[PDB]
């Protein structure tokens, strides 16, 4: 019931491009799909899980604007835009969750993903 597909893996993004929203919440890890905008495409049940958010409300918000202005600075926002503006996001670090929520600190991995105009977060607790 789960892919097996581990976080960091390096053709994570080769693996993750045949899956739907249901192989998507088949994974041990968050897993966020934004635009180059940060606007989010997919969003998966673990995920929603590590952070209270329902996945299926969260699509279509802006992640930096609207749903994450704690990753709004240098240190996530700044990365995931210099990323994008390359063609080439891949970036691992740690970070904090804090807004409306317990503050939670997670792994956080941003890597281009092979679909046009979209980015992956990935995401597991530390
Ligand atoms: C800081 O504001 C973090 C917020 C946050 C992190 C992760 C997800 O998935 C969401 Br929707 C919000």
């Amino acid at each position: 019931h789960m892919e097996h597909v581990a976080f960091g893996s390096e053709d994570i993004e080769n693996t993750l491009a045949k899956m739907d929203d249901g192989q998507l919440d088949g994974l041990a890890f968050g897993a966020i799909q934004l635009d180059g905008d940060g606007n989010i495409l997919q969003y998966n049940a673990a995920e929603g899980d590590i952070t209270g958010r329902d996945p299926k409300q969260v699509i279509g918000k802006n992640f930096f604007k609207d749903v994450a202005p704690c990753t709004d600075s240098p240190e996530f926002y700044g990365k995931f835009k210099e990323g994008v503006a390359s063609g080439n996001l891949n970036t691992m670090f740690e970070y904090t969750f804090d807004y409306q929520m317990t503050p939670t600190k997670v792994k956080v991995h941003m890597k281009k993903a092979l679909s046009g105009d979209s980015y992956w977060v990935f995401v597991k607790r530390v």
